[PDB]
């Protein structure tokens, strides 16, 4: 189920504003995040939007929400994570 597994996910920093919005959207409060931060309100994210399949929870549909404009993406799967890394190494200074 979506956050046992989004939990398993394998990887201090300030977001860049389009992935700061998203997280203050999820409940996140300032600006300086440790990654572990920054992956837990991406999952609060993508749970309150409802973005994932109720049939395959792995599966998640970003398309025309701020989540794919942000990955470029339609969806991504917890199971092949390489997208939302791409997005993660774009959108997190230090
Ligand atoms: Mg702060
Ligand atoms: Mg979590």
């Amino acid at each position: 189920y979506f956050q046992g597994s989004w939990k398993l996910l394998p990887e201090q920093v300030r977001p860049k504003l389009p992935l700061l919005k998203i997280l203050h959207a999820a409940g996140a409060q300032g600006e300086m995040f440790t990654v572990k931060e920054v992956m837990h309100y991406l999952g609060q994210y993508i749970m309150v939007k409802q973005l994932y399949d109720q049939q395959e929870q792995h599966m998640v549909y970003c398309g025309g929400d701020l989540l794919g404009e942000l990955l470029g993406r339609q969806s991504f799967s917890v199971k092949d994570p390489s997208p939302l890394y791409d997005m993660l190494r774009k959108n997190l200074v230090t």
